[PDB]
């Protein structure tokens, strides 16, 4: 079987991954990375009667709930966020707390459903 033969693989022109490019959740990752800041928050406290900018972040998950109509591909969505701004995660332990908060992000929407979401065959450097 010479290499001249066609690869024999077709149908890979499309993949849920392409749906990840539609993610673009800079405000969501900022709601998780900023929260773990600890020192970045706890300032300019506002009365509950007044609205808080953080309350606008919640809309994020709410959007992935019925806005972007995400699905089991959420993993590729959350993984994209970290990869969207994790190049500095190894710099500190932010990967920890961020992981705890990042674990709640997928809860505010309740994407849970599939027995397993992450695959051991594939993974990222940040984790």
């Amino acid at each position: 079987g010479p290499m001249r033969r066609e690869r024999g693989r077709q149908g890979d022109s499309s993949s849920c991954e392409r749906q990840v490019d539609r993610v673009n959740l800079k405000p969501c990752e900022q709601h998780i990375m900023q929260r773990i800041m600890g020192e970045q928050e706890q300032y300019d406290s506002y009365d509950i009667r007044s609205t808080r900018s953080s309350d606008q972040q919640q809309r994020c998950c709410d959007e992935l709930n019925e806005m972007e109509n995400t699905q089991g591909c959420m993993c590729e969505a959350l993984q994209q966020i970290m990869e969207n701004q994790c190049d500095r995660l190894q710099d500190r332990q932010m990967v920890q707390q961020f992981k705890r908060e990042l674990m709640s992000l997928p809860q505010q929407c309740n994407f849970r459903a599939p027995q397993r979401c992450d695959l051991d065959v594939s993974g990222g450097r940040c984790s």
